[PDB]
């Protein structure tokens, strides 16, 4: 990773499970968030970002607002802690990864 420290994430679940992500870029960037989720889930809410389904992933993008230097944004995946993955992209490299 180029940067670890620059993804956090909380996880709550209740049946259905919410995750908070918290950026610290340090600046503001065109950060690209990849999450990967177990077959059969799906991102049922999310907040303060952009969401598109890609190749498999879910691609999460900053709002107008939200490029940096610590960026928070959070969505909810239906099931029990169905996340595998969370990767932190910024200008093409790996910056964090859960």
């Amino acid at each position: 990773f180029v940067k670890p420290g620059s993804l956090s994430v909380k996880v709550t679940d209740w049946g259905n499970t919410e995750y908070d992500v918290t950026l610290n870029l340090g600046g503001t960037y065109d950060w690209v968030v990849k999450v990967k989720l177990k077959d059969g889930s799906s991102v049922s809410s999310f907040w303060s970002a952009n969401k598109a389904e890609e190749g498999g992933y879910v691609v999460f993008t900053p709002v107008s607002w939200n490029r940096g230097p610590t960026a928070t944004f959070g969505f909810i995946a239906t099931g029990s802690e169905s996340v595998e993955a969370i990767y932190l992209y910024v200008d093409g490299q790996l910056w964090d990864a859960w």
